[PDB]
């Protein structure tokens, strides 16, 4: 019989944002699920009851419990709900028949929200699905609970920060609205925990028909989700560029040039960073297949070197993927790249070539130096262009997110504007009660050339 095998309500409900139910199914189609939620007639009225004997059973359902005339998955309560409890009463069918209703109560009530977010004003541009014709495409560094709840987080880095605001719970009822908001068809993160992936991102974005794929770093890792409708996923081709570069012959010639660097070398194969690739292929046009890359690359401000490196293992390997196992196949590389318009990996990137007196090979000092000649056959361009920042905190901004595309295959039909530089520094900096991480969201509409 069809049955609910996981059932879960959020920690944390918020005014204004998605309550976005956990679900897993044994013997049923999750079209087929039916959804009624219900409010607290008061605040407080709902009293948790014990079991009585079952000839003493209430007459009639409790008047403690408000329907509302919401059947949706979903529910997003209004700030007339701030101080209730909800209920959702669920079933699970096959298509042919139903299992037993479930309910489940929150334990929390409904809080205040934010009453206006960054993305408010964004999401007046992606109010509906796109076309078959577009691949809305998103770009995010979502900042990983991991860092978040550190000292040098919450005093260091971001001490301007409501408190409150940069906890988990909070933080991931904003990202679950932005991204829902989107309506994308494929969304690439970074800094994603273990359980924001299961018990957040996949919740939500599952709920409006997007299914994930999660590789992990170290601590964290990335996720890339892909809209059903629009998507299947194919095969994956995730590497570590560490494990890639000393293991795999796609590499050779780059390490021949990195190994006459020994203090370089240590270095780069100490860097824990990952590259996800997954092919997609077009639900509409089964012709259609497109290779999408997402990574992180190394933090430090001084890392300009590695950088340069662990995206010349990642060409390499994106080239690999999408001409040799594939038939030279449309790419889609996204990332925080963490390396400005300026710098050497973005030159690199643009220009399909690097020289060896570049200054970034010496980025970390002397020691470290690895002065190198690279080349790479893409032609690739910045599809949200260079925004005058896409991390903003206070104590430094820059633009470090990219949604590279194969500029002969792929054109940018829309891109969804950032927040003003007055939105902001509303709180002085990010995130804020406002905004759920240090990066803003490149978000844009592309289409097949
Ligand atoms: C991008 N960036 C620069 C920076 C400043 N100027 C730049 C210029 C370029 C360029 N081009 C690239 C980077 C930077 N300085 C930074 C300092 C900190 C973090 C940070 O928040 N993290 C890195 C260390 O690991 C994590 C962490 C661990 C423990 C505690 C807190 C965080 C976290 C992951 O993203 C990022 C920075
Ligand atoms: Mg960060």
């Amino acid at each position: 019989p069809p049955a609910f095998t996981e059932l879960q309500l959020p920690r944390y409900i918020m005014a204004g944002f998605p309550v976005c139910p956990k679900l897993s199914l044994e013997f049923g189609d999750p079209a087929s699920s039916l959804f009624r939620w219900y409010k607290e007639a008061k605040p407080g009225a709902a009293e948790p009851e014990v079991g009585v004997p079952s000839s003493l059973s209430p007459s009639s359902p409790s008047s403690s419990w408000t329907e509302t005339d919401v059947e949706e998955r979903v529910y997003t309560p209004s700030n007339a709900d701030i101080g209730l409890r909800l209920k959702l009463h669920c079933t699970p069918g096959d298509g042919q028949r139903f299992g037993h209703s479930r309910e489940l109560e929150s334990v929390c009530v409904v809080e205040a929200g934010p009453g206006t977010c960054t993305f408010d004003h964004r999401h007046l541009y992606t109010k509906k699905v796109t076309e078959d014709a577009l691949i809305r495409t998103v770009s995010y560094n979502i900042l990983a609970d991991t860092y978040a709840q550190t000292e040098f987080s919450r005093t260091v880095l971001y001490p301007y920060c409501a408190p409150y605001a940069l906890e988990l719970d909070y933080r991931q009822n904003l990202i679950q609205k932005e991204l829902t908001g989107y309506n994308a068809d494929v969304i690439c993160l970074q800094e994603v925990d273990r359980a924001v992936f299961s018990d957040s991102l996949v919740p939500a974005l599952e709920a409006f028909g997007l299914e994930g794929v999660f590789r992990i770093k170290q601590h964290e890792g990335l996720a890339t989700f892909y809209r059903k409708s629009k998507f299947s996923l194919l095969s994956q081709h995730d590497i570590s560029f560490y494990e890639a570069l000393e293991s795999d012959p796609l590499h050779k010639e780059l390490l021949e040039k990195l190994v006459l660097y020994p203090s370089a070398q240590e270095k780069v194969l100490q860097r824990s960073s990952v590259l996800q690739v997954s092919v997609l292929q077009s639900t509409k046009d089964s012709s259609k297949r497109i290779c999408v890359a997402n990574t992180h690359l190394y933090w430090h401000p001084k890392g300009g070197y590695i950088r340069l490196i662990q995206m010349a293992v990642a060409l390499a390997h994106i080239r690999h993927v999408s001409c040799d196992l594939y038939p030279g196949i449309p790419v889609i590389f996204c990332g925080d790249f963490n390396s400005t318009p300026s710098t050497g990996m973005y030159h690199f990137v643009i220009n399909g070539s690097i020289p060896e007196d570049h200054e970034d090979w010496a980025s970390n000092g002397e020691e470290e130096r690895c002065n190198m000649s690279l080349t790479h056959f893409f032609k690739l361009k910045s599809a949200c262009g260079e925004p005058a920042y896409t991390n903003y905190v206070g104590g430094f901004h820059g633009c470090l997110d990219y949604i590279f595309i194969d500029l002969n295959a792929l054109e940018v039909e829309q891109v969804i504007p950032l927040p003003s530089h007055e939105e902001v520094t509303t709180h002085q900096a990010l995130p804020s009660v406002s905004h759920p991480s240090d990066h803003i969201a490149l978000v844009c509409d592309l289409k097949w050339k």
